[PDB]
């Protein structure tokens, strides 16, 4: 069942082995992934999350992000830890009470405290449109069609070296899969979709890193949706789906009575499919209980590329059609060495007091704002360029604006900027070396914001910064409950921090 929009949420500690390999984990509602948070477009989300922690090796402190989610007037309900608030600490619980007007669509929730999403805090988010523009092209839209594609390490997230290449050792697909080293046959997830009937398929990246090759074998994918934004409808038959990323597509199901294996191949750790991994099963009402036998094409025909996508409404781009034609054009220089990533020189590391507290306590420039140097003020009411040029290892990375989507003015491997009608989302892959990755955005959404590379080891490496939006109305704009005001004063205590 699908939980919310007001709902409580225990974080605890158990062990799980969704790949057949035992360990302990971080989980929400007691599952990996945790369970769907769901509401309507424009409900009041009340997500109480209680802290049951008591696990030190993953943190028993805790903070969850709703990623996708505006929170335009609630930025204190954001999540990220040390930019919008203190962690909640163990025993102790915290309402995370925000609205959602104007979105819908396919979101996910995860811990935004160090690394410990990776550990196991993580679940799907969505948003339903009762007046759905694009109702009529599926029969089939529920807690059945959510598709999570997830990275598994056997390793424990704080036992992971900063600023090294991790590499997973399980892909799971609905909370199951095989492992690449030592596999056993254990359970793979099965998709169970009735001959003749369309679904709306919710397909979400939950992934600490790699990226995934996703297809169905027979069938091909219908997008209609990318990173909470309706699309023009977009047939291919793979879609390579970088972390935090999702899609909708319709899935007709159009094939003989059978079973089909679904696949996601990631980047990184095992290569193909041998003894199951990397692999679920679809199988259609009436069909053998039995694992397919089909195969993968030796190339995909009809591969996703970024620039074949367009909203399906008249979105358009903000500013003028050039490089540089914005209200305030920026430039970030993107770097890695020695273990850390950086950002304009700056490698990011979080400050004891969260960026929102200082801003609300009266620190009114982003030289006043710790960190210093990753900080970035932005101006109200104007039209923001960020070009992110490839070239730092480790990629490629997906980076993700929080507060906000964004025009994708230019994307991966193509040198072309579209000013006339690219799709808008909240994370893009920056491409190769050489690329110039280019987004573009109005402000209206008072606050601080985090940008940061949505590879998690890579975040916790420093490649992050905070863009402070609209300083002067921060406070005016997000008044704070008690219940946020006590979080600093908590956790110092917990922690015998001096501030
Ligand atoms: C990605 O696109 C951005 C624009 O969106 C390019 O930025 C431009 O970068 C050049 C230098 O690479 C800038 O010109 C330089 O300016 C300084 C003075 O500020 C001057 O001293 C140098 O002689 C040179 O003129 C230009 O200002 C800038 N545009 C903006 C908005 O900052 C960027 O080069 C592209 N990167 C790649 C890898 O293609
Ligand atoms: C590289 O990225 C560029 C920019 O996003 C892509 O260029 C765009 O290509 C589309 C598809 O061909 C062009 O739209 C077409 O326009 C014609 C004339 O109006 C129309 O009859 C077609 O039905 C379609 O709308 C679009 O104008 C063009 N934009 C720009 C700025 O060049 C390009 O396709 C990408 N390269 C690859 C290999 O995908
Ligand atoms: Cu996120
Ligand atoms: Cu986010
Ligand atoms: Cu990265
Ligand atoms: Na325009």
């Amino acid at each position: 069942a699908q939980i919310g929009p007001v709902t409580d949420l225990h974080i605890t500690n158990a062990n799980i082995s969704p790949d057949g390999f035992s360990r302990p984990a971080v989980l929400a509602g007691g599952t990996f992934p945790g369970p769907t948070i769901a509401g309507n477009t424009g409900d009041n989300f009340q997500i109480t999350v209680f802290n049951d922690l008591t696990d030190p090796s993953m943190l028993t402190d805790t903070s969850i992000h709703w990623h996708g989610l505006f929170q335009k007037g609630t930025n204190w309900a954001d999540g990220p830890a040390f930019v919008t608030q203190c962690p909640i600490i163990t025993g102790q619980s915290f309402d995370y009470n925000f609205n959602v007007p104007g979105q819908a669509g396919t979101f996910w929730y995860h811990s935004h405290l160090s690394t410990q999403y990776c550990d196991g805090l993580r679940g799907p988010f969505v948003v339903y449109d009762p007046n759905d523009p694009n109702a009529s092209l599926y029969d089939v839209d529920d807690d059945t069609t959510i598709i999570t594609l997830a990275d598994w390490y056997h390793t424990l997230a704080q036992q992971e070296p900063i600023g090294a290449a991790i590499t997973a050792d399980a892909t799971l697909i609905n909370g199951l899969g095989r492992s690449f080293t030592n596999t056993t046959a254990s359970p793979l997830s099965v998709i169970t979709v009735q001959s003749g009937k369309r679904y709306r398929m919710r397909l979400v990246s939950i992934s600490c890193d790699p990226n995934y090759l996703f297809s169905i074998d027979g069938h091909d994918m219908t997008i209609i949706e990318v990173d909470g934004v309706n699309s023009q409808q977009l047939t291919v038959d793979q879609i390579q789906i970088f972390a935090a990323q999702r899609y909708s597509f319709v899935l007709n199901a159009n094939q003989p009575v059978g079973n089909y294996w679904i696949r996601a191949q990631p980047n990184s750790g095992g290569q193909g499919f041998d003894g199951g991994i990397n692999s679920a099963i679809l199988r259609y009402e009436g069909a053998t209980v039995e694992d397919p036998t089909t195969t993968a094409p030796t190339t995909f025909s009809n591969p996703l590329v970024e620039t074949d996508l367009h909203p399906l409404a008249d979105l358009g781009v903000p500013g003028q059609p050039f490089r540089g034609g914005a209200d305030d054009p920026l430039v970030l220089n993107l770097a890695f060495a020695n273990g850390r990533f950086s950002i304009d020189g700056v490698s990011f590391v979080p400050p004891t007091v969260p960026v929102l507290l200082q801003i609300l306590s009266g620190a009114q420039n982003a030289q006043d704002l710790l960190p210093a140097g990753s900080v970035i003020s932005l101006p109200s009411n104007s039209v923001i360029e960020v070009a992110l040029p490839a070239g730092a290892a480790g990629g490629p990375h997906p980076f993700h604006l929080h507060g906000h989507n964004f025009a994708v003015v230019q994307s991966a491997n193509n040198a072309t900027p579209n000013y006339v009608n690219p799709i808008w989302r909240d994370t893009v892959s920056i491409g190769g070396t050489g690329d110039n990755v280019t987004i573009r955005f109005t402000t209206n959404n008072p606050g601080p914001w985090f940008l940061h590379c949505h590879i998690d080891w890579h975040l916790e490496a420093g490649f992050a910064i905070v863009f402070a939006e609209d300083i002067p109305d921060t406070a005016s704009a997000n008044p704070v409950p008690q219940a946020w005001s006590d979080l600093c004063p908590a956790y110092d205590q917990a922690h015998n921090i001096s501030t």
